[PDB]
């Protein structure tokens, strides 16, 4: 298992403009086009990040490719961050999937409100943090997915992916 697999699962594959739990257009991997309400700012969005006419369509590769640069971005994120980057290098390889995860997901800002959470993972006290993870609108929202990532936190093994 690694973060690829591991997000591929959580998010999917579309290959055509949807939208997310949250109601925002979005397309391949959990690729978040905008948060605006109009698909044609969405359908433009996608010609921009794909270099050409889509019309709301991509093919596989280039799914993959809008993948690779998110998960890429994600973490350069991490470690530009001041609040982020020393939880980060702290971690095992396998929690720092889980961090990478939740990223993605909510971008470094929809993390910001975790405080209490990254000192937990930071002093490696990992049923606590656990437990304070499962405190939050993101858990309550997406239960199955905040479950998955929040065992691999506590265990530090891909035991919930398997
Ligand atoms: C925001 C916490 C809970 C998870 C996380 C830890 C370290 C870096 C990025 C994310
Ligand atoms: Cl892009
Ligand atoms: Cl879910």
């Amino acid at each position: 298992m690694n973060i690829f697999e591991m997000l591929r699962i959580d998010e999917g594959l579309r290959l055509k403009i949807y939208k997310d739990t949250e109601g925002y257009y979005t397309i391949g991997i959990g690729h978040l086009l905008t948060k605006s309400p109009s698909l044609n700012a969405a359908k433009s969005e996608l010609d921009k990040a794909i270099g050409r006419n889509t019309n709301g369509v991509i093919t596989k590769d280039e799914a993959e490719k809008l993948f690779n640069q998110d998960v890429d971005a994600a973490v350069r994120g991490i470690l530009r961050n001041a609040k982020l980057k020393p939880v980060y290098d702290s971690l095992d390889a396998v929690r720092r999937a889980a961090a990478i995860n939740m990223v993605f997901q909510m971008g470094e800002t929809g993390v910001a409100g975790f405080t209490n959470s990254l000192r937990m993972l930071q002093q490696k006290r990992w049923d606590e943090a656990a437990v304070n993870l499962a405190k939050s609108r993101w858990y309550n929202q997406t239960p199955n997915r905040a479950k998955r990532v929040i065992t691999t936190f506590r265990t530090g093994t891909w035991d919930a992916y398997k």
